[PDB]
């Protein structure tokens, strides 16, 4: 008789090994309750029905489907009947318990802090439009601007194209809003810290100072950087750790609800504003 | 079916080297084997964690560190691992697969000097970290083969802890007199040091690489191609390390040698 076990299916840890804080959080939470936990990673060359059968081989008591990058889970509808809970992803067809970041609250607290600090004309650089978080973050940004008496439709907005090759388009977008060395914005709201990286390199290389000449705000607090920005980047923490914890407890305490719970995305003010 | 038990000692503090455990899991399935991973956190303790992976009763065991270290665990706990990935055993001799830090730094510095640079500022990682001294042998050999005595160059060692990455800007500006730098290039211990270097040089009004070439190390999956211009670096072979470690168990090897895995030079546009 082995202890209770949580089976986890990671759909894309291969292309984005940053959200590993989700699977680590699950493993740590399960151990703090006398449970075990294994993780099956889905690569590109293998295929779903095989991978799902493999995690069923360990015969788990509960199952968690997770995406390292907030997505909508592109798997057969017949394979979305096994997962007791979804971590950082939502099911379009069947309704399943889901724990996702509160993208609208995160972007709102960030933009609210920026405007409150005195900025009024931010350049807004959004992530790909179809990504599920992009539209929720923009609602937060818009709500913060309207509460400050600013119509967000009057600001400069830009959407990135899908793929890391597009991070190199950011510099051209920033320089396009700079006329004869003086910028047509007093701040820059970045879809993520990788966009902030591009922004820092472009502004410093243009002879501008952060934040004396231009404030900057990122999103994610990427475990790989965040504190490496000069100056330290004001950003928003993606709650990968709380997402994994809440997902594990849902199974540990055998919950039956199938609601989509939005986890708090805390604002990390630093020195970029 | 046969199963490989993996013990990750520090994926909590450095979740970048996850490419090792992923590579192990992928290689084991390509041979009809299974594989589980036990992560050691800070709040738990070894004897408990080691007993836990023995619970799954594995056919082979791999001890791995996300950051090349010398494995700070009881000598009696280093008798179970069939192979060590990205780490070495000081006491008992155990089969180990580690990066060829000397070859990696050599190919990098060789390419830099060959491109025409002669006075690089060398920013090394903490001295006690086992790779730091091996990378410096590579750097020195490249410089001596180019007729340069590395003892005449400016060297600096970082202090242990991420808090010290913020000391890099001061070290770079200390080698700049009245706006003109006293170096024509910068050899960085890793891409995180390169990040600090880029921010400091661009903020100083210097151009990369027209005024100062820059070279990193690791090719951090999280950046590398995000540098402006794209950072010339060295790839840490986490993927090959995991693969070779899995095969050692799959094919039941008996040697207890320390194999150095190739660390390939990724030239880009920072030089």
């Amino acid at each position: 008789a082995t202890p209770s076990t949580i089976g986890v299916l990671a759909l894309d840890t291969v292309t984005t090994p940053f959200s590993v804080e989700i699977t680590l959080s699950i493993e740590e939470t399960a151990r703090a309750h006398g449970w075990n936990s294994f993780v099956v990673n889905m690569f590109s060359d293998d295929r779903p029905e095989a991978v799902v059968d493999l995690l069923l081989s360990h015969r788990p008591d509960g199952i968690i489907f997770t995406t390292m990058g907030l997505r909508q889970v592109p798997l057969p509808e017949k394979l979305l009947t096994l997962p007791c809970v979804l971590a950082n992803c939502e099911s379009l067809s069947q309704p399943v318990a889901s724990y996702i970041p509160d993208d609208e609250q995160g972007q709102y607290d960030a933009v609210k802090a920026l405007l409150a600090a005195g900025y009024r004309r931010p350049l807004c650089l959004h992530l790909p439009a179809s990504q599920p978080a992009t539209i929720r973050r923009r609602r937060g940004l818009e709500r913060a601007c309207r509460e400050a008496g600013i119509e967000p439709d009057h600001l400069s907005h830009s959407y990135m194209g899908q793929g890391d090759e597009h991070y190199h388009d950011i510099p051209a977008v920033v320089l396009a809003h700079i006329r004869e060395g003086k910028p047509g914005f007093d701040s820059v709201i970045c879809g993520n810290d990788r966009i902030a990286f591009m922004v820092y390199q472009t502004l410093l290389g243009q002879g501008l100072r952060i934040p004396q000449d231009v404030a900057v705000v990122g999103y994610d607090n990427m475990v790989g950087i965040g504190d490496l920005f000069l100056p330290p980047l004001s950003t928003v923490q993606l709650p990968h750790y709380d997402i994994g914890r809440l997902s594990a407890l849902h199974i540990i305490h055998g919950d039956n609800h199938r609601e989509t719970r939005k986890v708090a995305s805390p604002w990390l003010p630093r020195a970029s504003h």
